[PDB]
């Protein structure tokens, strides 16, 4: 797909002015661009040199253009630049009011089923442990989790839908008495020790790259991307959120445009495999501990992450209701909220909370 003529010309100018080497001498009529993701906001394009133009230094031959569309920008930009310097995320080539030029990384995204592959899960754990070791210049108070759940709750209780099915669905969702349940959840998570770390906060399969050519490689075949929700937070949340994502498939091509399967949440066996990879990646002298000491740490982690997984359901369930009101993307947001709340109570029953 080709962009609007206007966009082609703005993109040409950004590449010409922000990129070194052959980009500086490029003629408009040899500039290549294609739409990766359309929409009104956060549009993605691939921009590239012609095959007939040689690289003059180490300028990239292909780049990703991200267009914003329609304080948060300061923090997002700084975070992205820092992660790029530290080689955790894609390189940053250009920043401007309308968007960014980022490294283009040949890859495809993982699907839901691939999250359960032992080899894949172990590397996700290592990548997340590496991400959790980042020191960042942002607020280190863990206010994000309940701060955000409270804000969303307030928004949800003020929604006035007009469409009949959404009115009905919301009435069912609010019938549980969410303020009390949120404060019971707050109570439980307060008594659940969990270190505050820099978390991704959105570790779903759609945010993990399987790097081109590395498919048959043992380690180092993945990259975590899309950091826009990252913040200091309880470690249990990041891991528990990721576990939740085993159950949801966003590639269903018919309404409600997702599939939920409770039976696909990781077994305790599968969780153990994941945390056994996470721990030595997070605390490097971990392997030097006695089998007994490692076992205690692992057991306590299992309880931590499964309690925090409840906050993933509660948060994204509320989030989804808000989206049903304010979004414009075709997706069964109310049905999705119901699925998250269904899982909240199912898991709560199983915990004995
Ligand atoms: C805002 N944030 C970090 C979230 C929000 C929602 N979720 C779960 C979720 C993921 C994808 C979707 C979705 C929405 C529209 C189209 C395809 C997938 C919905 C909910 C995870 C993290």
């Amino acid at each position: 797909e080709q962009p609007e003529p206007r966009t082609r010309r703005r993109a040409y100018l950004w590449c010409k002015e922000f990129l070194p080497g052959a980009w500086r001498g490029l003629r408009e009529d040899e500039f290549h661009i294609s739409v990766i993701r359309g929409g009104l906001s956060n549009m993605l394009f691939q921009c590239s040199l012609p095959d007939t133009t040689a690289t003059l230094g180490d300028e990239p031959r292909k780049v990703l253009l991200r267009l914003y569309g329609a304080e948060a920008m300061v923090l997002e930009s700084v975070m992205f630049a820092i992660l790029a310097e530290r080689s955790l995320g894609p390189k940053l080539y250009g920043i401007f009011p309308q968007g960014r030029l980022e490294q283009f990384i040949p890859s495809r995204r993982l699907d839901t089923e691939e999250l359960s592959l032992p080899d894949i899960s172990a590397e996700i754990a290592e990548k997340m442990a590496t991400f959790h070791g980042m020191k960042m210049p942002f607020n280190k108070e863990p206010k994000w989790l309940f701060g955000t759940m409270e804000k969303y709750l307030k928004e949800v209780l003020r929604i006035k839908f007009t469409e009949e099915s959404r009115i009905k669905k919301l009435h069912k969702l609010l019938s549980y008495n969410l303020p009390l349940e949120l404060e019971n959840l707050r109570s439980l998570l307060e008594s659940t020790p969990s270190p505050v770390v820099f978390c991704h906060n959105d570790c779903q399969e759609g945010n993990i790259l399987l790097l081109e050519g590395r498919e048959n490689s043992e380690k180092q075949k993945l990259m975590l991307i899309d950091f826009e929700y990252s913040s200091y937070n309880y470690r249990g949340f990041d891991i528990g959120n990721h576990f939740c994502e085993w159950m949801y498939d966003y590639s269903y091509e018919k309404y409600p445009f997702f599939r939920a399967n409770i039976r696909k949440y990781p077994t305790k066996k599968q969780q153990l495999h994941f945390i056994s990879s996470y721990l030595p990646a997070f605390q490097n002298d971990f392997e030097n501990l006695s089998t007994e000491e490692k076992s205690i740490i692992k057991e306590e982690m299992l309880l931590e992450v499964n309690r925090f997984a409840l906050a993933s359901h509660f948060l994204w369930g509320l989030w989804s209701i808000v989206q049903a009101k304010i979004s414009s993307i075709e997706f069964g947001y109310m049905d999705y909220a119901q699925a998250r709340f269904d899982a909240y109570f199912h898991q709560k029953r199983k915990l004995g909370v």
